[PDB]
RNA sequence: AUCCUUAUGCACGGGAAAUACGCAUAUCAGUGAGGAUUCGUCCGAGAUUGUGUUUUUGCUGGUUGAAAUUAUAAA
């Protein structure tokens, strides 16, 4: 209730099972969640679980509205807009990425180069980039908020398990601070695509009601074996 | 109040069939449709036309393949 952008929790709630249903349904969600923002002149953060699906699902995106629409995108006339575009676009953007610049819905991720990460950052904060497909870097690290925050699925994969667990808590937290500007905006649109059947789950942790529960049953040897060689 | 008959409506349940099942600004039709017949008579409700699907509508599930793919980060 301080906060100074109060976040509008959402949950979609995919009922399919089926993978490869599942993730079409996901996708056709997140493309209605974006209609519904860039019509009223929203910049939107897409979350996902792996490096990988971000680039596919930049490029299902650009698949997607150039169909139906490619002006609500880049609805300025661009005589300096494009300039500026030609500049920041070709320089060293390697991964096939650029495309996606271009367009205007780009991506930024653990594997982009440190450059054209910082580009891809910058490129929000000058004022051009709409949409931002990312990873659970940029919620960690920077703190650039995006009014629109969706995130996109609920299994990520931990080497700690060896098995496709839930988005863990704190994350999601830290995921959904980032959302409508303090400085600028008014209020923040929190999004979570996700299976129906775990939202009970997350409504829960939404609400701030999982503590912070003590990890220190690994990391103690360590810190004894410390504390004994300091004497 | 108890038991039954008929029709219907809602359903459990069990079957068969979809070559069937509709629809119509149509034409006609118990003031006769279409049929029987031992030829005396008898049954009595659709027919015509047009047309929409019709080896099938709607949904689910699996195996598969398809190639099915794993977050960040400090020392």
């Amino acid at each position: 209730s301080f906060r100074p952008c109060p976040l509008s929790q959402q949950f979609c709630g995919i009922k399919e099972r089926n993978s490869l249903k599942k993730l079409k349904a996901m996708n056709d969600a997140c493309y209605e969640k974006v209609l519904e923002s860039i019509n009223e002149g929203n910049q939107i953060i897409v979350f996902v679980h792996s490096r990988k699906e971000t680039s596919r699902t930049a490029t299902w995106l650009k698949n997607k509205f150039a169909e139906e629409n490619i002006t609500h995108k880049l609805t300025k006339n661009d005589a300096g807009s494009k300039q500026i575009l030609k500049t920041e676009a070709a320089n060293v953007l390697d991964p096939s990425l650029r495309k996606l610049i271009e367009s205007g819905i780009g991506t930024h991720h653990a594997g982009l180069t440190r450059s054209d990460r910082s580009l891809s950052e910058d490129l929000f904060a000058d004022g051009l980039l709409q949409v931002l497909v990312c990873t659970a870097t940029l919620a960690w690290g920077v703190n650039l908020p995006a009014h629109t925050v969706i995130i996109k699925g609920t299994d990520v994969y931990s080497p700690e398990k060896g098995s496709w667990e839930q988005l863990s808590p704190q994350d999601v937290l830290q995921m959904l601070g980032r959302a409508g500007r303090p400085r600028y905006d008014t209020f923040g649109e929190g999004i979570i695509i996700t299976d129906q059947s775990n939202v009970q789950y997350y409504l829960s942790v939404l609400n701030q009601q999982l503590p912070i529960e003590s990890q220190f049953v690994s990391k103690l040897v360590d810190n004894l074996n410390a504390e004994v060689v300091a004497g």
